[PDB]
């Protein structure tokens, strides 16, 4: 599976056919019909202990990867039932600055999307939690092209280490809470995966504030490969997949 035209998204249903399910992500998000939920709870992302670990390209997007053996980086509250250890974090991004994200707002493409991925403690391991309607809470932040993200540069800076699928590098001590916008403002609602294995095991969290990266820093993004080293270069972009059927969902916000 990947992104071209003869493995993308409309063909993921033969090897996945939950691909065509009734809660697939990502969703346009009709800011109009979305309704404030006066009872979800704060939301509570508490990243200061958040260990990271490695860089890895795995031929989809680049995850930086975290130490998830204990309670350090946890996301609570909001529409969560208990407490979502960080397991990673990547993007999806676009070839050009109007397009890339994965979810859209009132039809509109960002330039990007970050994934904030968590795992409901209670299940035990991330393996279990997939297979579970309530196993993993995403973050989604969307990216726009404007001022430089100052936090995101020690991940831009490595990117050339790891251009191709397979290529891996050590990245401890980066601080995730550099990426995040000032409101935690949000749209939540149930949802899946958006790759194989489309798993639909997702509470949704997309928060309503973009974050700005430079035009410089996204084009380093575009940079990286699809392919493995040696291969024919295939550049990395376009690895979003475009919104699915919202179907018997409500999309509820935390905020008037
Ligand atoms: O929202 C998602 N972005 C993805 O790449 C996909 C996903 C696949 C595998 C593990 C974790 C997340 O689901
Ligand atoms: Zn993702």
């Amino acid at each position: 599976w990947g992104y071209g035209k003869h493995n993308g998204p409309e063909h993921w249903h033969k090897d996945f056919p939950i691909a065509k399910g009734e809660r697939q992500s990502p969703v346009d998000i009709d800011t109009h019909t979305a309704k404030y939920d006066p009872s979800l709870k704060p939301l509570s992302v508490s990243y200061d202990q958040a260990t990271s670990l490695r860089i890895l390209n795995n031929g989809h997007a680049f995850n930086v990867e975290f130490d998830d053996s204990q309670d350090k980086a946890v996301l609570k509250g909001g529409p969560l039932d208990g407490t979502y250890r960080l397991i990673q974090f990547h993007f999806h991004w676009g070839s050009l600055d109007g397009q890339g994200s994965e979810h859209t707002v009132d039809k509109k493409k960002y330039a990007a999307e970050l994934h904030l991925v968590h795992w409901n403690t209670k299940y035990g391991d991330f393996g279990k939690a997939v297979q579970q309607p309530d196993g993993l809470a995403v973050l989604g932040i969307f990216l726009k092209v404007g001022s430089a993200k100052p936090g995101l540069q020690k991940v831009v800076d490595v990117l050339d280490s790891i251009k191709t699928k397979g290529k891996s590098a050590d990245f401890t001590n980066f601080d995730p809470r550099g990426l995040l916008p000032e409101s935690l403002d949000y749209w939540t609602y149930p949802g899946s995966l958006t790759t194989p294995p489309l798993l639909e095991c997702v509470t949704w969290i997309v928060l309503k504030e973009p974050i700005s990266v430079s035009s410089e820093q996204v084009l380093k993004f575009r940079k990286l490969n699809f392919n493995g080293e040696g291969e024919p270069e295939e550049l990395m972009v376009d690895n979003w997949r475009p919104a699915q059927p919202l179907k018997n969902r409500q999309i509820k916000a935390s905020f008037k």
